[PDB]
């Protein structure tokens, strides 16, 4: 029977945080899911939009694991202490900024969530926020140098309540989101990079009738 | 005859600012408090509210306990040097701007407090400030990623004057602060994470 | 006897920057005065304001003192060697924006001077700055953790022109500049913490 | 064989992040090529606009590479522990930020790959941009302390649609982009500098 | 034959970044050379200028020259290997913003040249920005920590096109610059502080 300190301790040997946990030969399965907290600064003359939600990541880490029959199953663990995919949004123009804590949850079996809820601003289809059928702004997050056999993002795709975590006091209204996988590869080299395409359709709220 | 010098140096040697300190399967009670010192902006049309405010928070962690019998029982140590707790704002729309120096107390029975004076944005109710029963904006703060079973948060529920230290020189005025103890659930998982609900009933000042 | 080399390589060998250099048991008595240099920004709706000034801060640590008989009896060091106050603005709105190159005087007996050029944003009376007698913003800076027995704070009451330094480009002008000690309790704890009370009475320039 | 942790571990271990891999006194081949991804701020009264693009920069570090007969052959790694080509935009007029994970590709033969989006503003010809002619914006781009003896950058001539990941939401839209490669010099030294001068011709989208 | 790598590696484990390179008792001889590219925010209502320059600074340290007859007989190298005079725009109300690489350049002979581009916000003159006089800005830089028997700076005196380099699209032009030599002493200390005062003459262009 071990305690937290010891968990940590032993995370902190067999852990490399630049090193992709690849098992084999065969890619990471990096799980990517959104969930839109709130929509603040909408410009659609400019096409750009700022918003909060809560980047659900996870993956596994096998050299992490331990026994956990007489030990704690989970900690949380600094992201420095790990690795973390090296995600990004491709149609950002600001850099995350991540409003929480940078822990990460590991448990036992080497599973890995990080959940942090980011704000950020993005390049998107802006036009029709202020109509019936609102605007559809799509973001595009994926690994930024890992292509697809080395890691391969999936989206939960769960039905789920999309406003369920959004804030009621937001000047927008969400209409729906939906999240597609999808890839993409560059005429220059044959490697393709997996990515999520989340299709958050927002409008604005107290529209006359 | 041990010194500052010396309870420092101790510390260094125990403390693991990564691990929280879980005696047994005790969670953390981790003790909130917020004391607003200032509402800057606020945005009746976007119900955004900028405010500064000192929060308290207190923990106990007795592995940095020393004898002070013969020595200060009580000495200022850098927060990186020490396990926090990783409370956030549910609710804030941009990081949290620490405007003090990033010491925390630490008493020789292990008791550490932490009270850095933050400026944040929060996403909340902004309705009626302008009227004379005010707005009421509430603002949540919890462990974000450490459970009841591992972290438990109450707040320091006493008298006091809501409004003792908040700048008299704001456009706003507060009316009443109530902070209660909460718990969040998430649709998913069974495990539900305590908090501290704050709730700030603020007007505008001058009610015309 | 030595170089500038060797001087440095003794201060961070006998240095502690996270304790405090209490010498005996009696409080460090750390010196703090302000030399306005610029008023940028300013609201009377919001009562805040913008301000650029040295922040003349002295103390003494006689664990860096040697021997400089044949020596040089000061050197130029960076803060991060040096323990430094943890001061603070209480009515700050803003951190601390250092302008300048983060090093201190530090001299032969101890005496350690660090005079950073500070931007910040304060929450202060804003009103009557266009008007003749102006407008008066009180800034209060004081440590942020050491209360009176750890730390003792009082103006030099070395007498200088208040608007000497302060930019003549400057929409506005410096009236007077009083630097009152004071302290300050909260009804929860027993200490109390000592902190220099800078009124800047200030207002913009007219004409004729 | 050999995972990639033994790779990783190797780089970590030879790189030198300080010293330009210079084989022989060949100045060091640094090819980079801009793929403007949108335009943000644009003001044709200051001749400012605001950018964002993928800065393809390549070069080769001998002593990295390794046998990948049957290990990996590529691998990211930080740029933190590599050395890197100090690139500057010359007519900048703000610090390059970098939005995305700062991430460098390696190959077993030595060949250094870093692609980081980056958005920033510069100084150039805007006038013309509401016009069909469209504004064409020049920006250089060039090592900042080496010259054409140390550091050679030549850019990646290949025919590509220039606005190919340009985004549609953009406010402008792109007519033709020319990425010529040219040199610098200064009175004083005869030292010259080599650089890459990109040529934006866009203009904004018109009603349709 | 020396390569690069072992030139890093002497100056490395030779130079002492916090330690000032005095030679016996004189001071450390240090050029300062202003040479603006641009000229962005201008406001005569509250007298501040927004300036994008080259801050040429060049001083000396024989401890790290080399031989070079046939190796390199110039390096760069990272800022923070080495030491670099802590000067300060003493009537700079906003930090340096550093555009460029921070990297210096050390001569075999021990010269050290370190020229950055900054972008900077001054509180200066700025009447008659408009007219065609234009205005006069004096921008003042010199050490702040080390006064006249530490420190000197000399102004670059040499017969040079002042808009050499000053951006084209910039709205403004520069009429001329001089760097004269200044001292500076406060009434609390007899020491002084050499500056090097530099006068920007520039207006807002026209068409005539
Ligand atoms: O399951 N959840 O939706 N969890 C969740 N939403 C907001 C905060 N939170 C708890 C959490 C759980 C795990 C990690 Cl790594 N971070 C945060
Ligand atoms: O109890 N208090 O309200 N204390 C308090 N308010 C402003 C400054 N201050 C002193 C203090 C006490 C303890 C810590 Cl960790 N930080 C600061
Ligand atoms: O005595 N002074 O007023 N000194 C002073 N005013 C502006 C700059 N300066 C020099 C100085 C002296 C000592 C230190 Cl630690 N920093 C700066
Ligand atoms: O060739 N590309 O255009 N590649 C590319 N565009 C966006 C992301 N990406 C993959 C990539 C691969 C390697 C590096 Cl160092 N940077 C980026
Ligand atoms: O004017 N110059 O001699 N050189 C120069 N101007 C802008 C860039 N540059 C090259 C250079 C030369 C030396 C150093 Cl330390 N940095 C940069």
């Amino acid at each position: 029977a071990a305690d937290r300190a010891d968990i940590l301790y032993n995370i902190r040997q067999t852990s490399r945080p630049d090193v992709i946990p690849t098992q084999r030969d065969r890619p990471v399965a990096v799980s990517v899911s959104l969930k839109f907290i709130n929509i603040l600064e909408v410009n659609e003359i400019t096409n750009e939009v700022d918003v909060v939600f809560w980047q659900r990541t996870t993956w596994s880490d096998r050299t992490l694991a331990w026994d956990s029959s007489h030990s704690p199953d989970q900690v949380s663990v600094p992201i420095s202490s790990l690795w973390v995919p090296d995600l990004a949004a491709y149609n950002a123009i600001s850099k995350p900024e991540v409003l929480t804590p940078q822990l990460a949850r590991v448990v036992s079996d080497g599973e890995v969530l990080y959940m942090p809820s980011i704000r950020q601003r993005f390049s998107c289809d802006v036009s029709g926020v202020d109509t019936e059928s609102g605007a559809t702004c799509r973001i595009k997050i994926g690994s930024w140098t890992h292509h697809s056999r080395e890691i391969s993002v999936d989206p939960t795709t769960e039905n789920s309540d999309d406003s369920e975590y959004f804030s009621q006091y937001s000047r927008f209204e969400i209409l729906d989101v939906t999240q597609k996988k999808n890839s993409v590869t560059y005429s220059c080299c044959p490697e393709a990079y997996e990515d999520v395409e989340v299709s958050l359709n927002f409008r604005k709220k107290g529209r006359s009738e």
